[PDB]
């Protein structure tokens, strides 16, 4: 025996128009199996009923020869996505509208549907439904054969991007217009899309440069003002900013390492710098990381941390095949050793540079290391240390 809301669920299920009989009887059977789920089944049924509804509508828009019938069907679907509030269904409706457009023989009808989708995106707070509309409009353009349809749709996407604060949507629109231009045989269509892409890319670069966290207010203002004075170089400026942004990030890590009082934290920061340099393929950034590590070692007061950093730089020199970088690490280690006041550290660095020299095939590196150690020995007033360095030097000379 049912109860009011379960019986009402029964009657409603009995009246859903876009279910076939077997789906209705399934939902009724399930309601009789467990009336406590009455709400659930009801909502489930209603969702199914509307989804098949739009499907029915879709095929009626696609079989209709009267250009007004398709306007009424598309308008009905449009009012069903707009005037309703359901997240996943509206996506299905933009996909069906898009198919109706893709198969449309009349350009006016395509323009109407595209306008409707543009208005769904413009009046939407759901980022992923705007992304889906962008995807579908973009596909309509790529498959369109009339030039005017393509121009209209890419101008629509451009206006969607120029009324947006979100950078991911601007970059996604930029990638869809890039694909449309790349698969376009018509040259003036390509040139127009590229002008649009220039404006959009300058906008996006403006937002990115504003969002970069590790530059001060004054170089960010410098970059955006140079962006205003010559927009065409939005790439050249943005690259600059990003490089500078990571550069001053590295220095900040270095400073955060210098000011840490916990050995384990300094170790973690040094691993983050080092293993950022090892996996990064930017030459001057790696250079800056090396000299920042060297400075951390230079002013560090803990023997363990100097040894750790020296070991890190050595490990970077042994696996790197960049000559200027390896000589840069060698000189950095060398002046760490010259300025260090602890014999254990001088001896360790001398052994490290010696290992590098014995590893090296290059005579410029071997003899530069040799002269570095000769300087170190020239400034040492401790006879055990000068003997140590003299042995290392004589073995290095016997090497080659």
């Amino acid at each position: 025996k049912f109860n009011k809301e379960q019986q009402n669920a029964f009657y409603e299920i009995l009246h859903l128009p876009n279910l076939n009989e077997e789906q209705r009887n399934a939902f009724i059977q399930s309601l009789k199996d467990d009336p406590s789920q009455s709400a659930n089944l009801l909502a489930e049924a209603k969702s199914l009923n509307v989804n098949q509804a739009v499907k029915q509508l879709a095929e009626k828009a696609k079989e209709a020869t009267d250009k007004e019938e398709v306007i009424e069907i598309v308008k009905e679907l449009a009012e069903l996505a707009k005037q309703s509030t359901d997240s996943e269904l509206v996506n299905e409706i933009v996909k069906q509208l898009a198919e109706v457009a893709k198969e449309a023989t009349d350009k006016e009808l395509v323009i109407y549907i595209v306008k409707i989708l543009a208005e769904l995106a413009k009046q939407s707070t759901d980022s992923e439904l705007v992304n889906e509309i962008v995807k579908q409009l973009a596909e309509v353009a790529k498959e369109a054969t009339d030039k005017e349809l393509v121009i209209y749709i890419v101008k629509i996407l451009a206006e969607l991007a120029k009324q947006s604060t979100d950078s991911e949507l601007v970059n996604e629109i930029v990638k869809q217009l890039e694909e449309v231009a790349k698969e376009a045989t018509d040259k003036e269509l390509v040139e127009h899309i590229e002008k649009i892409l220039e404006e959009l890319e300058q906008q996006s670069a403006f937002y990115e440069i504003l969002s970069l966290p590790n530059l001060n207010e004054e170089q960010r203002n410098a970059f955006i003002q140079s962006l205003k004075d010559d927009p065409s170089q939005s790439a050249n400026l943005l690259a600059e900013a990003k490089s500078l942004n990571v550069n001053q990030a590295v220095k900040q890590l270095a400073e955060k390492a210098k000011e840490a009082t916990d050995k384990e934290e300094v170790i973690e920061i040094v691993k983050e710098l080092a293993e950022l340099a090892k996996q990064s393929t930017d030459s001057e950034l790696v250079n800056e990381i090396v000299k920042q590590l060297a400075e951390v070692a230079k002013e560090a007061t803990d023997k363990e941390l100097v040894i750790y950093i020296v070991k890190i730089l050595a490990e970077l020199a042994k696996q790197s095949t960049d000559s200027e970088l390896v000589n840069e690490i060698v000189k950095q280690l060398a002046e760490v050793a010259k300025e260090a006041t602890d014999k254990e550290l001088v001896i360790y660095i001398v052994k490290i540079l010696a290992e590098l020299a014995k590893q090296s095939t290059d005579s410029e590196l071997v003899n530069e290391i040799v002269k570095q150690l000769e300087e170190v020995a020239k400034e040492a007033t401790d006879k055990e240390l000068v003997e140590h360095i003299e042995k290392i030097l004589e073995e290095l000379k016997k090497q080659s």
